[PDB]
């Protein structure tokens, strides 16, 4: 266990701002909402700030939450392997790359850190190579988010963390269109972190829309827990 987990016992505000370029379609989301790790928890609401989103919005979802895995529930007897809240305050950067089977790549870089008492999160997403009217760019995907895992192993030359796993989005013909995904986190402070045996986190997710918002969003409720390492 660490001394970064005493920063989540409670309620924690949260900040989400991304820049993004998809075949040269510029766009800004921000976000807003609060995260509570000791039930995994988090509810956000993003927000397309410069018009429509030019991509759906399921295909941001581990881009727009990847800094926020800090929140996971991590169960007591799997506490000394909890990498993210380790990191804390200090923070961590993250790279990671998305490729959709048949289309196009989002690369991303962001920054996670506490900014007060505030957990802020900076991302840059570049998507390259995405076809005119393919699934992302002609906005086929179904408004939702299948329930998924994300699988950590340890990098401890660089004192830090991969995650691999395989999304898959619901085409609105009944197909399903596959999103792999690499990421890579490195503290950016100089205090110890903890580097974990293997594990996963076990994430679901609810996307919604506020009734009374006219701008381009994405209401989420997820929830992360940590599994796969195990008295009666
Ligand atoms: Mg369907």
């Amino acid at each position: 266990a660490s001394k970064g987990e005493e920063l989540f016992t409670g309620v924690v505000p949260i900040l989400v701002e991304l820049d993004g370029d998809v075949n040269g379609h510029k766009f800004s989301v921000s976000g807003e909402g609060e995260g509570d790790a000791t039930y995994g928890k988090l509810t956000l609401k993003f927000i397309c700030t410069t018009g429509k989103l030019p991509v759906p919005w399921p295909t941001l979802v581990t881009t727009l939450t990847f800094g926020v895995q800090c929140f996971s529930r991590y169960p007591d007897h799997m506490k000394q392997h909890d990498f993210f809240k380790s990191a804390m305050p200090e923070g961590y950067v993250q790279e990671a790359t998305i490729s959709f089977k048949d289309d196009g790549n989002y690369k991303t870089r962001a920054e996670v850190k506490f900014e007060g008492d505030t957990l802020v999160n900076r991302i840059e997403l570049k998507g390259i190579d995405f076809k005119e009217d393919g699934n992302i760019l002609g906005h086929k995907l179904e408004y939702n988010y299948n329930s998924h895992n994300v699988y950590i192993t340890a990098d401890k030359q660089k004192n830090g963390i991969k995650a691999n796993f395989k999304i898959r989005h619901n085409i609105e013909d009944g197909s399903v269109q596959l999103a792999d995904h690499y990421q890579q986190n490195t503290p950016i402070g100089d205090g110890p972190v903890l580097l974990p045996d293997n594990h996963y986190l076990s994430t679901q997710s609810a996307l919604s829309k506020d009734p009374n918002e006219k701008r381009d969003h994405m209401v989420l409720l997820e929830f992360v827990t940590a599994a796969g390492i195990t008295l009666y």
